[PDB]
């Protein structure tokens, strides 16, 4: 399942069993973390996940002309919490053919709750697997009822033609 | 608003500056109505709306070789103080390039509540505008509280190449 805009360019991408060993890769990477809610690993030394996520997205998408990564990965813990609509401040790109995106790999799915959710004025999105969204549009990370949840967030910056 | 599936056959469309245009006649068609929660008018000597619509879907869906307009229009209101459930669909094409769709056009909307929200085991979209959906999906008609959701439906089969 993947999501374009009226111009063209795709906003939103919703993965199924694409990031399968890169998560068991993201595990190990995560298991050096003691007690933070939000840790960024900046990652230029073990770039083997990097390069696999990079391929990922180079052959998973239409029209691609690069990509880039950001170095640094970081991983979010939630509990039961409420959260907010985490805006994003406009973030208005300069030509038309650029796009900059976050995105987000579960390594633990939460058994009830920790849905993100996306708005749009067109309609809201609300899923549990991974994505890859626009940092256009304003998410919200619904709370969880049963269950803990841990993420992995990256930003890629992507051109097309 | 394009939505695709894994195979790439566009599956959910969400028109938002698109049928403002007919939305009129769609409304002089309606008012020959009589206590009906839903009305299938067969409606032939109206054809006009068939061509717009049929127009409308050529020029603004990508790989387009035919577009298969049925020729009925239901009309349907939805009481505040009745509820609705799933609809449970099973229907799957049996060739590779077609899908047929229901095209939903907003007459009256509501003041809040009583979003068309479809379902998938990877995301649930909600949404108040001009939709157009395939028949694969399992769709709900939320609860309605406030004013009144009365809704045109069509029926479309599309054949791409």
């Amino acid at each position: 399942m993947d999501i374009y805009d009226d111009k063209g360019l795709q906003t939103i991408k919703l993965f199924n069993n694409e990031f399968d060993c890169i998560r068991n890769d993201i595990r190990e990477l995560f298991k050096h973390v003691t007690d933070s809610d939000s840790i960024q690993l900046p990652m230029e030394d073990n770039s083997d996940i990097i390069e696999n996520i990079r391929k990922i997205l180079y052959r998973r998408l239409k029209n691609v002309e690069c990509v880039d990564i950001d170095s640094t990965i970081t991983f979010m813990k939630y509990d039961p919490n409420d959260d907010n609509k985490r805006t994003c401040s406009n973030w208005v790109p300069l030509t038309n053919n650029y796009m900059e995106y976050c995105l987000v790999i579960y390594l633990e799915t939460p058994i009830c709750g920790g849905k993100i959710k996306l708005y749009h004025p067109t309609g809201n999105i609300k899923s549990d697997k991974d994505i890859m969204f626009a940092k256009t549009l304003d998410f919200k990370s619904k709370k969880v009822l049963t269950g803990r949840k841990t993420i992995a967030v990256l930003d890629i910056s992507v051109s097309y033609n």
